[PDB]
């Protein structure tokens, strides 16, 4: 039971101690032992410097035991030790030595000295991970991030094991069935960036060549035996090497530490670390398979966003860890900018805008939304605080900074701050000033619109044009945020009209212009006079947070021409901002789905080479179809969306995600013949769809597909499971039974779901899972009104955990009518538990939404 330092502790700490160099010694001689080892040898001698001579502080460990403490040659009373405690300090000199000999726990999970026993070749392999405070558990240290420090480690290591760690060192042959490495001090860092990474781990080497000032690097690769085999390091060193050249130039100061080793460590937690010059990798980035090349992308930005820590958080560290949004924030934006600008993912700032940023405006709509800063008063605020909204949301309102300030301006005060607090500590406040500097921008308020506030504000242009087509004025309209306070924030974005190449006759863009937009109005002389275009596009370039909305002309040539928008930025936001518009009913439900369909399969979606827009238009499209489109229209809409999806698929390349994209899509479509005859046909061999690999997954969806329609019964998914059964398999078993289109089939899940008492949770969800279908309305309306009125009984029934998922799963979304709505309120009228109504609450808006958006259809 580890402590809980308190933001007070460690100022009153960081006041009164100046931390100067450690040494540590560790026996890590037993470790290629088996799993009876559970201790290892550390020895610290800590040199620090105390401003109030005589007075007491503490110094932070967690061992087994603790052999002996020696204070300025006093020896301390360890005999009360407790790793909740520490070590007192009392006594204080001016300039202190402390050496510590104990005895530190290895770990099975993610903190601390974790160490992992191959069980392929039966091989030992550690690796450390201390963010944000489990340095403790392998030396003694003051545990908190501004009390910086060179290190100087010294490993005993069995002979056969490599030992990496965050500067190079030297080996010398003991003799005794081991090694002794020795590593260079280290230039000053906290506590927890601090690496050690021992074991017999495959390795390559490279060296990014010296240039402009910075001098070579050797680099490294490391990653467990068994694994080596799939490790493509020709890759991950050209990636590398690219990030290196991109970083000194744009920050202007080269790599701060000697190396830079890159290791993949087993059981890893946290995905990525960036320990300075020791940067750790879960195994999932060791491609063991063809892989897609979304997967490339996505480590291609890991490597990058690790990187960039080593200048921001690295040689510039925070000061406590509520600039831990920050942190990682900056991290993420460097490694987008680095993808453009030196990477072979020059799409990148359109997967930032379809992930990242598109996760956080869902995140942001929700009545569990919160801001991106947070208070945070002890080191177990830090875990429950900062969620993924924290930092997709943090990403992209700092994406906005950067515009605000201005890139230029911006990496000109990088600089400044990287010089200015380099070897040192740093807070937002310091990052911002220096970028008042250097652009004159007054930021003192930014902070309290962007980061301690929630929602999103939206953008409509105003906008009136003359005979000729050219505005007569331009104003862009903002809207309260939402959901929260209702403040109008300030943005820098960009507008970008769109016309026809007359080559072409693709959209591509005719003109740009960038403004401050400020209050409830803004006008933008700059296109007064200015031909209007085709598509009128308001936060353009993606640079600001918002929700956008298109004029009508605007939006009428979209449905018609998105897919001949010629780059993927503009047409990503149109994908997003149509789907927004009908959600709030100003998009006719049907002409989103014109929008997608297209003419042809060469037009609308089937024309987006991003496949991350892909998977969520045709998500959304089946939502639209669903719940937005009216019922008069929505078998058509069916019809004309599984015949594309179909065609889409017989067009695709052979193992292509986009094949696999509109495979799935079908999977949870509505079906007609022959969609059904040909998914039928991909499950068998009769007729596969080339280059369609059908894993277990897909063939367990496609027979969920089948089922669920009538085609395939009790008895074809009950093969299915002869061929597999796994603790996924009966799940997805367990999903398609509840599919099945039956009173009979449907009425055993409801009680079995609602009530299987002894059911596993796992399997509870996967009976509610299947419960539902876009194409079974009319087999549901039964428990329309009998899940309202259940539910009372098992929220008193089950437990918190247990009862929100079932009353969340169960809600009756899938109808939406007046009566079920008047059916909440009539449910709503008892008093029921607040949790109960909190969702409810979700639950019926989701159903009036839907019902605006019905009626806007039929408009
Ligand atoms: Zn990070």
């Amino acid at each position: 039971a580890p402590p809980n330092l308190t933001r007070e502790q460690a100022e009153q700490r960081a006041a009164l101690l100046e931390v100067q160099s450690y040494a540590i010694e560790l026996d890590l001689s037993a470790g290629a032992g088996g799993p009876e080892v559970e201790t290892f040898g550390s020895t610290t001698t800590v040199r620090f410097r105390s401003a109030t001579p005589g007075a007491e502080s503490w110094i932070d460990l967690v061992a087994a035991r603790v052999r002996s403490a020696v204070l300025n040659g006093v020896e301390l009373d360890v005999s009360d030790y407790d790793e909740s405690t520490g070590i007192r300090l009392p006594e204080l000199a001016a300039d202190n030595e402390l050496v510590v000999h104990a005895d530190c726990q290895y770990t099975n999970t993610g903190e601390g000295l974790h160490r992992f026993i191959d069980p392929v070749d039966g091989g030992v392999y550690l690796y450390s991970q201390f963010e944000t405070a489990d340095a403790k558990r392998m030396f003694t240290c003051f545990d908190q991030p501004d009390l910086k420090a060179t290190y100087q480690i010294t490993v005993t290591a069995p002979q056969d094991w490599k030992v990496i760690s965050n500067a190079a060192g030297e080996v010398t042959d003991t003799g005794e069935g081991t090694r002794r490495h020795v590593f260079d001090t280290t230039k000053p860092m906290s506590t927890y960036l601090v690496a050690l990474v021992a074991g017999p781990y495959a390795e390559w080497r490279d060296v990014f060549p010296g240039d402009d000032g910075q001098d070579e690097i050797p680099l490294g690769i490391y990653c467990r035996a068994s694994l080596a085999e799939h490790l493509d390091a020709e890759r991950l060193f050209i990636e590398t090497k690219q990030g290196f050249g991109f970083f000194h130039k744009a920050f202007g100061v080269p790599y701060p530490f000697g190396k830079y080793d890159q290791c993949f460590v087993p059981e890893f937690n946290a995905g990525a670390m960036e320990n300075a010059g020791c940067v750790t990798f879960l195994e999932d980035y060791v491609f063991r398979s063809r892989v897609t090349g979304y997967l490339y992308e996505r480590r291609s930005e890991t490597v990058l966003h690790e990187m960039a820590h080593m200048w921001f958080g690295d040689l510039v560290t925070m000061r406590w860890w509520d600039d831990l949004w920050l942190n990682e924030s900056f991290a993420t934006w460097a490694s987008v900018l680095a993808q453009v600008g030196a990477t072979q993912y020059t799409n990148a700032w359109t997967t930032f805008a379809s992930v990242e940023k598109s996760w956080a405006y869902r995140q942001d709509q929700l009545p569990s939304t919160h801001p991106v800063a947070a208070d945070i008063p002890d080191l177990q605020a830090v875990e429950v605080n900062f969620d993924g909204i924290t930092y997709a949301k943090g990403a992209s309102v700092l994406k906005q900074l950067v515009a605000y300030v201005g890139l230029e301006n911006f990496l000109a005060g990088l600089k400044v701050y990287f010089d200015r607090h380099a070897w040192g500590n740093a807070t937002l406040d310091d990052l911002l000033v220096a970028l008042e500097e250097a652009s004159g921008r007054d930021l003192s308020w930014w902070s309290a619109q962007w980061l301690q506030t929630t929602g999103l504000n939206m953008l409509r242009p105003k906008l009136a044009i003359d005979d000729e087509g050219r505005f007569t004025s331009f104003s862009v309209l903002q809207s309260p945020a939402r959901p929260g306070a209702g403040e109008h924030r300030t943005h820098r974005l960009a507008i970008g009209i769109y016309d026809d190449d007359p080559a072409t006759g693709e959209l591509v863009r005719t003109h740009r212009v960038e403004l401050d937009v400020t209050g409830e109005r803004t006008e933008v002389p700059d296109l007064v006079g200015v031909h209007r275009g085709k598509l009128v596009l308001v936060n353009d370039d993606d640079l600001t947070y918002c929700t956008m909305r298109l004029d009508p002309q605007s939006l009428a040539t979209l449905i018609d021409r998105i897919a001949d928008i010629q780059e993927s930025l503009p047409r990503a936001l149109c994908w997003s901002t149509a789907w927004e518009m009908t959600r709030e009913a100003e998009l006719k439900a049907r002409d989103f789905v014109s929008l997608v369909l297209g003419s042809s399969p060469t037009t609308g979606i089937g024309a987006e080479s991003e496949i991350g827009v892909v998977q969520r238009v045709l998500l959304q499209t089946q939502t639209a179809l669903a719940s937005y489109a009216d019922p008069a229209w929505q078998p058509e809409g069916w019809r004309r969306f599984a015949g594309r999806l179909l065609e889409l698929a017989r067009a695709a390349e052979p193992g292509s995600d986009h094949q696999l994209a509109f495979v799935n899509s079908l999977a949870g479509s509505v079906l007609g013949e022959e969609q059904i005859s040909a998914m039928r046909g991909w499950l068998d061999g009769t007729a596969p769809l080339e280059g369609l690999t059908v894993d277990t997954d897909l063939r367990w969806g496609l027979l969920q597909a089948l089922v669920a329609h009538g085609a395939a019964g009790e008895a074809e998914i009950d093969a299915e499971l002869e061929r597999d059964q796994t603790a996924t398999g009966r799940r997805r078993a367990e999903r398609a039974r509840s599919l099945i289109p039956t009173p009979e089939a449907k009425e055993k899940a409801w009680q079995r779901a609602v009530h299987d008492d002894q059911l596993p949770n796992a399997i509870s969800d996967a009976i509610i899972s299947g419960f539902q279908h876009p194409g079974q309305r009319e087999l549901l309306a039964s428990y329309v009104r009998r899940y309202f009125d259940e539910i009372d009984e098992v929220w008193h029934r089950r437990s918190s955990e247990r009862a929100q998922p079932t009353v969340i799963g169960l809600f009756p979304s899938w109808a939406v009518d007046e009566d079920t709505v008047a059916v909440a309120d009539r449910w709503l009228e008892g008093e029921h538990a607040p949790a109960l109504r909190r969702l409810v609450s979700e639950g019926r808006a989701g159903i009036v939404r839907a019902l605006a958006a019905r009626e806007f259809d039929r408009s």
